[PDB]
């Protein structure tokens, strides 16, 4: 139906405008310390500790998937990387701080793309 391939436009665009907001993320992370999914040959107790891992590589598959219908599902996924890490490791680590650091400079980034989401549709 031509209401299906509207959805899909919008889903489409949508998934657009998340890769950016992926992008202007991942850039507050210049330290890669998100980009990738903790390793269980390197940390083997990860799973008894976090329940549900995330990570920027994850989400990019998501997302070119088309796997995020809406920004709550995306906000999602961010503040679990960020959560994890401040349960896993300690304040006074550098990972625990880098975490801070991208929940503090992300939460602009996502304000705005709450506006546009809402703006655009």
């Amino acid at each position: 139906s031509m209401e299906q391939v509207a959805m899909e436009l919008r889903l489409t665009e949508l998934t657009r405008l998340l890769r950016s907001v992926l992008d202007q993320l991942q850039d507050k992370d210049p330290a890669r310390i998100f980009a990738q999914p903790v390793s269980l040959k390197e940390v083997p107790d990860y799973l008894d500790h976090i329940k549900h891992p995330m990570d920027f590589a994850t989400m990019r598959k998501r997302l070119e998937a088309q796997g995020y219908k809406n920004l709550h599902e995306f906000e999602e996924d961010f503040d679990l990387i960020i959560d994890n890490c401040m349960k896993y490791n300690a304040r006074d680590t550098v990972f625990y701080r880098a975490a801070v650091r991208l929940r503090d400079q992300g939460g602009v980034v996502l304000r705005q793309a709450r506006r546009e989401v809402d703006s655009i549709g």
